[PDB]
């Protein structure tokens, strides 16, 4: 029942995506890693309650790794939307509902706020303002080191979950370790100041529910509770840090078909 | 320089105190263990930037044991604020800046709602708004358990430094050995229904400073960060978690005394 396919988008990008269901559009945007396997237990959960579910691994990660330069270098929030659009384009989704982590959730803001047309509403979790040195650093050290280091922060300091991680298993994990050094020279020097959230009253009214770890260091997006709280937008936690699609994918699942039906409900 | 003392206020409770200093008022009320050796290095390196700095063992804690039950049984931030009055006037500190986390943070933002010609500013750390079942149900388990349950969590889930924690020595553990079960039985479960914050615009404008710990989980006091930005009130972190003056001592003196300056400052103005 799930549609595992490829599709050429005019900009040059080969996407691997995944999609599985009838009913509305809801779409699953992956964090920096680009990795859409994370998703897999939640798409069924999801596309059961009565939609059509699309993810796709994102340009240069994993399976969508043909793609030219520009598309996984100097990487923002309004590239990302550029993308996540053409794929759409391609996959004739013309309306749909949007999830996003990370890099993920920079851009389905940016999507929000440039293609209102096309976006019912947008999830985002954990959206990155932020530039960390000790990440941007990474980006000049070898490949193998990188995927080293990296690695190890995903697990030990992210994850949210170590047991769900792991058993993510090696075929994941093979991808990753070749996207941590593609992830960590285009996106931690770019994504961050391209944050869409710089103009608060942009966000005032929008149909945008935003989310933090619950497990999630206070410091790590203590910006976003504020950035929120003062554009009024709808805040609040999902269990673990910042994969809850690997640490917590039913709680997650149920989440995202809970405020599309809230959302469904408000635009009739 | 340190003043080690007691004082006997007429609601009953004969309080042990500190004071080094002259200068501004400053005042560091305790968390809801109630013990003000937590304070010692912060005490000394705020006094030495020109302020009179008190704390005191919470009533029905440590060394202020000496007290009524009504003063640790069915605790409630207006309990503790009108008992911080007390030794306030009992010691003639007529105007004072408050520090305060945890119980301490509802009492000083308790006492700037509800004392504001006393306060000059207020900070407030981690203040609790949420009941807690599993704290809570501690209140009806035998004193040796709750001390044994609660000493680990201190030391190994919010102490946020568990070397720091250890390093506060042996006498103080006793002490906040004893502390626990008066702890679990009087404010887990009165503390968090009686915050001083179900009226966002009763805060705005007010001379009040919060934070939470760096290091402590986002959903622990998720609720302070939106309540601040929802009233206008500056909200940031500090260091570790529940305990900065344990975990990060210079940090927490530095914000004391910088805060402290900021409102000397504005209030001249
Ligand atoms: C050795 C180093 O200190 C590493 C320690 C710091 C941790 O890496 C923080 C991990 C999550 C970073 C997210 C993130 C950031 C960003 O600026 C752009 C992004 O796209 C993402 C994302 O995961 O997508
Ligand atoms: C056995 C269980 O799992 C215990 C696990 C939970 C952590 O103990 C508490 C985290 C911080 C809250 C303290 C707190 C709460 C309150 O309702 C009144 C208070 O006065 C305080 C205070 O420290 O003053
Ligand atoms: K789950
Ligand atoms: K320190």
């Amino acid at each position: 029942m799930r549609t595992r396919s490829t599709i050429s988008t005019p900009n040059g990008i080969t996407w691997y995506y995944e999609q599985e269901g009838t009913g509305p559009d809801i779409v699953l945007v992956p964090d920096g890693l680009g990795e859409c396997q994370m998703f897999d237990s939640s798409v069924s959960q999801i596309a059961a309650q009565g939609f059509r579910v699309t993810t796709f691994d994102m340009p240069g990660m994993s399976r969508s790794a043909k793609a030219p330069a520009e598309t996984y270098t100097e990487v923002t929030a309004q590239k990302l939307a550029s993308y996540v659009i053409s794929i759409l384009d391609a996959l004739d989704i013309k309306h749909a509902t949007v999830w996003g982590c990370s890099s993920g959730a920079s851009t389905v803001v940016a999507l929000l706020l440039g293609y209102p047309d096309r976006i019912r509403n947008a999830m985002c979790h954990e959206l990155p303002t932020k530039l960390l040195d000790h990440l941007s650093n990474t980006a000049v050290l070898e490949d193998e080191e990188i995927s080293n280091i990296l690695a190890n922060v995903m697990l030990n300091d992210v994850s949210g979950g170590s047991e769900a991680w792991q058993a993510l298993g090696v075929e994941v994990h093979a991808r990753l370790h070749k996207n941590y050094p593609v992830f960590a020279r285009g996106y931690p020097r770019t994504i961050p100041p391209s944050a869409p959230v710089q103009d608060v009253e942009a966000l005032r009214g929008k149909p945008l529910d935003w989310t933090v770890g619950a497990a999630t260091p206070t410091e790590s997006f203590f910006d976003n509770i504020v950035t929120a709280t003062k554009a009024g937008v709808n805040i609040g936690l999902l269990p673990g840090m910042h994969f809850p699609y690997v640490s917590h994918p039913d709680v997650f699942a149920k989440y995202v078909v809970e405020t599309t039906q809230k959302h469904l409900w408000n635009s009739s």
